[PDB]
């Protein structure tokens, strides 16, 4: 028989306490009215203007559609890859200053209930280390600067995956784990809802299970509106955790620190100008001449070049739905990360004709070649990719203002790219030569 723990249960309180002592609930009661009202507003205010977007993603070669929309608020210029779309933040307004006036409002709410759940986590980090610079790892593990705020109405699915090893039901989302995050960082969840035999049906809850583990009954904790619960230290990393629809729509803002090493706008302009960096800059035409060909600095040079228009610009575009939409904060510097990508095509097409020049030793063409071709292999493969997720019966299903977007496509038509969009040929000629 398949079974789960609720607090109906004898037994879930031990194996709360014995099991799953890094894992905290904090209820509705325990936080200001104040802040419930302040948060649960910004929810609505965010939801009406139509900012909460469902994303078509890919995973193991599939193309799906999200049940749940979702938006990113959180640091200027921070991203956050989920399921592997980078989702780009609308910015809060930590220090310095950039929507609308009601969004700009709400993200400001967001970063309020940011700076009291940081605080709690914190609270709640030392305690738990009061059990047995660990408080700069501490303070660091509860530095929000993202949160991932969701809602699903359960009503508007025509059926729901049924939970698989705990008879725990109808799941919203299914288990996993939050990716992507800092090593050992907390997450936070303020959570906005509007005879037995297990849990309610008509309640949301969080389930939780320990990896690897369907031996051990997992743990169903209802949710209430305005109940936050926090996963920390390590939780996140050796348990899984599901969401369990109720019957009404529900929202949830999920404060985390996302890992942003090369996730940051700072990152990605700093990555370019590395780049353009071989690249005589007196000025700005369709004339690419190179300081170097060598091969080390020729192959970090298509690999910038292939991070910052894979990782940046068709992640962006792709989202058809989105921030012209809640913010614009995004236009300009992705105005700038193309003008840099279109630069940097000029820079592969220096490279293919130094690669044809007649005068050039084959040692030296062939270390050329040797040092880009896994670049522009990838180059073409992710562009054919890329092209059919545009293209895709279930992409053409959606409405004008969402529908992705493939940007940046040019027809040969076009003369004022210097390289084909289809490089296959360019690729197969290289390698014929090597
Ligand atoms: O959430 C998803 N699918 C889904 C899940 C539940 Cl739980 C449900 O009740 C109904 C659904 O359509 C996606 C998914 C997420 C991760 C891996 C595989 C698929 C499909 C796009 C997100
Ligand atoms: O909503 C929660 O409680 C956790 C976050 C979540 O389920 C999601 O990623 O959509
Ligand atoms: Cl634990
Ligand atoms: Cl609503
Ligand atoms: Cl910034
Ligand atoms: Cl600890
Ligand atoms: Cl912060
Ligand atoms: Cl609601
Ligand atoms: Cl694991
Ligand atoms: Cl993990
Ligand atoms: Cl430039
Ligand atoms: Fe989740």
């Amino acid at each position: 028989l398949e079974s789960h723990m609720t607090p109906k249960d004898d037994e879930f309180y031990q194996q709360w306490q014995l099991k799953y002592p890094k894992l905290i609930l904090r209820e509705a009661s325990s936080v200001s009215e104040e802040l419930h009202k302040e948060v649960q507003e910004a929810f609505l205010t965010l939801h009406k203007h139509g900012c909460l977007f469902r994303d078509l993603v890919r995973i193991q070669g599939k193309d799906l559609l999200t049940p749940v929309s979702r938006i990113l608020i959180g640091n200027p210029g921070c991203t956050y890859k989920y399921l592997n779309t980078r989702l780009f933040t609308v910015p809060w307004p930590v220090k310095g200053s950039n929507t609308e006036a009601e969004i700009a409002a709400a993200c400001e709410t967001f970063l309020k209930l940011n700076d009291y759940l940081q605080i709690e986590t914190i609270q709640a980090l030392e305690e738990l280390a009061a059990k047995e610079d660990v408080e700069v790892d501490i303070k660091s593990r509860a530095a929000y600067n993202v949160t991932l705020l969701n809602f699903m109405d359960p009503q508007k699915m025509p059926y729901l995956k049924e939970e698989p090893y705990f008879g725990m039901g109808k799941m919203a989302v299914s288990w996993h784990h939050d990716e992507n995050l800092v090593d050992r960082s907390a997450v936070a969840v303020y959570s906005y809802s509007c005879h037995l035999e297990g849990r309610d049906p008509d309640i949301w809850h969080v389930g939780f299970k320990i990896s690897w583990d369907i031996e051990t009954p997992g743990l169903a904790i209802p949710l209430h509106q305005g109940d936050c619960y926090f996963m920390l230290d390590d939780l996140n990393a050796t348990h899984q955790h599901c969401v369990l629809a109720g019957s009404q729509p529900r929202f949830s803002s999920t404060h985390r620190v996302a890992e942003c090493s090369t996730g940051t706008l700072d990152y990605i302009l700093q990555r370019c100008q590395l780049a353009l960096q071989n690249v005589c800059d007196d000025v700005d035409n369709d004339d690419v001449s190179l300081k170097s060909f060598e091969p080390a600095v020729l192959k970090q040079g298509e690999e910038i070049h292939n991070e910052v228009e894979f990782e940046w610009l068709r992640q962006f575009w792709f989202q058809g739905n989105r921030y012209r939409k809640c913010t614009d904060w995004w236009c300009q510097p992705m105005a700038q990360l193309e003008a840099l990508w279109k630069k940097m095509e000029g820079v592969t097409n220096a490279v293919l004709h130094e690669v044809k020049r007649e005068g050039l030793p084959v040692e030296q063409r062939n270390e050329i070649l040797t040092a880009i071709l896994a670049s522009l292999t990838a180059r073409q493969n992710l562009r054919r990719e890329w092209h059919a997720r545009c293209q895709s019966r279930i992409a053409r299903t959606l409405p004008a203002d969402q529908k992705p977007e493939c940007r940046p496509y040019w027809e040969k038509d076009d003369a004022s790219m210097p390289l084909p969009f289809d490089l296959t040929d360019i690729v197969s000629e290289l390698r014929g030569q090597l």
